[PDB]
Formats: structure tokens, sequence, C-alpha cells
């Protein structure tokens, strides 16, 4: 199936899912200075206090928590975007190095990580008919540079042994997104697309321009998951990211300057 391989990553993914060629793909490298300050843009709103985790899981192709979205609880409002959406889970991109690892560039600077907290659109009750749509989802996107350890983040990586291999998973309550968020909400904006398969053009893209800083041994225990299955031929989950795509009609747009 499709996977992060030579022979069936992202080079191979339009041919099963052929808006991989569309005019709205992600991610994109983020050219600071043509970005476009937009003044009618309205203060991004991160409310994530009464965020409700439930669960971790290793799916494959990276890990993901998940989040009871079944209420109003933890929800990204203003910015770019129109009404509210709701958060659902996160997950990350990572290298199989310091050097690589980021989906979005920022003058072409790759950073170690990127992490991708999705929201979906109210208007349209669950995650799965959001993704159906093109204003469906937003994605927040945080860059992880290696440096000084993120506190916030070290229950995540304390219990990733427990979900080395496809299929595992835990409970994974009382984790706090909050604590994975940089200073500075400044943004950049686009519209575009999931970055995995089916690749849908249902995404805006809402980039925090701070990275957050994480420790090598954070960044190290991401390495240690398996894109296999317990039983399976050993194939360690590093390098899950998708290049960036032409940014072709498209204009990024800037919170600040
Ligand atoms: N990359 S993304 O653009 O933020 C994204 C979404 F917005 C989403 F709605 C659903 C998605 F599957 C993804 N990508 C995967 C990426 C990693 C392997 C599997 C874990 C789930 C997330
Ligand atoms: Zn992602």
């Amino acid at each position: 199936h499709w996977g992060y391989g030579k022979h069936n990553g992202p080079e191979h993914w339009h041919k099963d899912f052929p808006i991989a060629k569309g005019e709205r793909q992600s991610p994109v490298d983020i050219d600071t200075h043509t970005a476009k300050y937009d003044p009618s843009l309205k203060p991004l709103s991160v409310s994530y206090d009464q965020a409700t985790s439930l669960r971790i899981l290793n799916n494959g192709h990276s890990f993901k928590v998940e989040f009871d979205d079944s209420q109003d609880k933890a929800v990204l409002k203003g910015g770019p975007l129109d009404g509210t959406y709701r958060l659902t889970q996160f997950h990350f991109h990572w290298g199989s190095l310091d050097g690589q690892g980021s989906e979005h560039t920022v003058d072409k600077k790759k950073y170690a990580a990127e992490l991708h907290l999705v929201h979906w659109n109210t208007k349209y009750g669950d995650a799965g008919k959001a993704s159906q749509q093109p204003d469906g989802l937003a994605v927040l996107g945080i860059f992880l540079k290696v440096g000084s350890a993120k506190p916030g983040l070290q229950k995540v990586v304390d219990v990733l042994d427990s979900i080395k291999t496809k299929g595992k998973s835990a409970d994974f309550t009382n984790f706090d997104p909050r604590g994975l968020l940089p200073e500075s909400l400044d943004y950049w904006t686009y519209p575009g697309s999931l970055t995995t398969p089916p690749l849908n053009e249902c995404v805006t893209w809402i980039v925090l321009k701070e990275p957050i800083s994480v420790s090598s041994e954070q960044v190290l225990k991401f390495r240690k998951l398996n894109f296999n299955g317990e039983g399976e031929p050993e194939e360690l989950m590093v390098d899950n990211w998708r290049p960036a795509q032409p940014l072709k009609n498209r204009q990024i747009k800037a919170s600040f300057k």
C-alpha cells in the first residue's frame, strides 16, 4: 500500500490519488519574505483548556493522539477561519536525522519534525465528512527544532515504547496540548491539502512562525518506532514526511508585520 519508501512513497502517490498533482497540494516551502501580511485576518484563538485526549496509537505511518471531539472542547477559531474548528487528533512527522523531518519548509529550511494539530469545521459534524469539503479542516502546524527539551512533550515520548509497532495503542488521558505550543501565535496561512493519501484539498493550513525546541533524546524516541506490525520485517519509522509541493497560483499570508 502507500507509504514513505522508495517504491510506495510520495513520488508514487499520484497513481492512486491523482489530486497529488492538483492545484492546492501541501506541504509547501514558505517564503517568509513574499508571504503577504493580511490585515483582514482576525485574531487567532486556540482554546484548548477543556481538551480531552483519549488514546495514542501507531497506525503504521505515524503515531497519533486521538481526542474526544464529540463536544465543544478544544477549538480553533479566528485567523483566516470562518466559524469554529474542533480538535480531533495530533500527530508528527520526523526524520532519520535532525537535519530533515518537517513537511513545510521555511526559506528552504527543514526542521527535525513537524507537529500537526488537526481540527474539523463544526459545520460538517465529524472529521471524515469535513475532509470531503474544501473548507473542511484546519491544521495548526508547529515546527520542532532540536535543542532544549519541551517538557510538555515528555508524556508523549515516554509512552512510545508501548506502541512500537503498527496496530498498537494505549489509553492516553489528560494530555494537555497547550504544552506543545510555542510562545508566539504569529503564523502563516495558505490553502492546501492533506499531506498523506487521499491528499484531499480540504485544509486551511496555519503554520506557526516560532518552532518549539525539543531535545535530541525526545526526537530519538520517535525514531525507535516501527512502520511494521509485530512479527513482520523491521522497518524503522523515520522520514515519514512528504516533500514540498509546487505553490502554483496560491498566496501565503502572514498574520504579522
Ligand atoms: N498530515 S495532515 O495533513 O495533518 C493529516 C490531516 F490533516 C488529517 F486530517 C489526516 C491525516 F491522516 C493527516 N496525515 C497523517 C500523517 C501521518 C501518518 C498517519 C497519522 C495521521 C496523520
Ligand atoms: Zn501531518
